[PDB]
């Protein structure tokens, strides 16, 4: 659509993007991180124990705590991500959920409606991942409840990843807002432009393919959720040969410009996204051939269950790698954020 004229970056970005780096993160990154852990949190775990374990008698029952307040991301008006354990099926995958599962979440919805101490938001059984949204009133934290374990596990890479090199979060933390400030979160969630991130990262050498956390020897057996290697060596960077940088403001700026340079200008007809290789121009065209013998296997018992790659815009999950995260983004869409890339390493430079 008028692929011919740039379209105009949002003032509320703009704004950003050339005041001070430190004003983004003057309050942002100190909040982010005390949010990995706070008391509330243990009260929502308790609270939800307490509520739905008499609807599952005899059942073993964990909470998982997930997503951008966990990994070092969020702010005080995140959500938390729930993935609740019902009978040990943290090890069990289902692309789309069975019916048993929709059940299981169908008969906790009533518990949550029924309790004084839940504000049931939405119940979403259509989604890839059905979830239960409701707020927790004691806290008034907004939780997302589901029942599958991936998102628990890219959760403690990413907390790894950014333990190891803080960069990589400082740098989350400002994509995350210039989205929000953009307008994009409907294609481009918070959690495909960590995987960019992550991936522009690795094509300098101060990340890990997330493939070499994953060597199968005599020392590592993988962790397995359905087909999915849901581990990883949790080795030093030192270990790894990878230098760990302290994010400067300076530091910090010349990243986002070459990270927003280099999504401006990258060819998402032919190459993906791809932290798993961790590698410069990972094709499309190759890439279900470079996978481990699981996913093989797995596709041809699924063969409706295969990586999405006929889309404008291919982010590939790192470990469910039949996921393309950025399934939904049209083709506006990507030319959108390319032209908000553009402009923002524009504002970024200084000659």
């Amino acid at each position: 659509h008028m692929q011919h004229i740039t379209v105009r970056l949002p003032k509320k970005a703009r704004a950003m993007i050339v005041g001070e780096i430190t004003n983004v993160f003057k309050d942002k990154y100190p909040i982010a991180d005390k949010l990995k852990v706070i008391p509330e949190y243990d009260v929502i775990e308790q609270d939800l124990c307490k509520l739905l374990s008499p609807g599952f008698p005899k059942q073993p029952l964990r909470v998982y705590k997930f997503g951008s307040r966990i990994t070092g991301i969020g702010n005080r008006s995140s959500d938390l991500d729930l993935f609740v354990d019902i009978g040990n099926t943290f090890h069990t995958f289902e692309h789309r959920a069975s019916n048993a599962t929709v059940a299981k979440l169908r008969a906790m919805r009533k518990f949550f409606c029924d309790s004084e101490d839940w504000r049931l938001i939405n119940f979403i059984e259509q989604a890839r991942v059905p979830i239960i949204k409701t707020c927790h009133l004691p806290t008034g934290i907004e939780c997302d409840i589901c029942l599958n374990s991936m998102g628990f596990c890219n959760t403690n890479l990413l907390k790894y990843i950014f333990e190891s090199q803080p960069l990589t979060q400082y740098m989350c933390i400002y994509v995350k807002n210039w989205l929000e400030r953009c307008k994009l979160t409907e294609q481009i969630s918070t959690y495909s432009i960590t995987l960019m991130v992550i991936y522009f990262l690795q094509l300098q050498a101060l990340l890990p393919p997330i493939a070499m956390l994953q060597i199968e020897d005599a020392a590592n057996q993988a962790v397995l959720v359905g087909p999915w290697v849901v581990n990883f060596a949790q080795k030093s960077f030192s270990e790894l040969g990878l230098q760990q940088l302290k994010a400067t403001v300076p530091v910090i700026k010349g990243f986002l410009r070459n990270f927003f340079a280099y999504f401006a200008k990258f060819d998402y007809e032919h190459f993906l996204v791809c932290p798993y290789i961790g590698q410069a121009n990972v094709e499309i065209a190759k890439i279900e051939r470079m996978l481990h013998a699981r996913y093989s296997a797995y596709v041809s018992d699924n063969p409706e269950c295969s990586i999405q790659l006929k889309k404008p815009m291919v982010v590939q999950d790192p470990i469910q790698l039949n996921h393309n995260v950025t399934k939904a983004v049209t083709k506006y869409g990507l030319q959108t954020f390319v032209d908000y890339c553009q402009q923002t390493a524009e504002l970024l430079e200084e000659p």
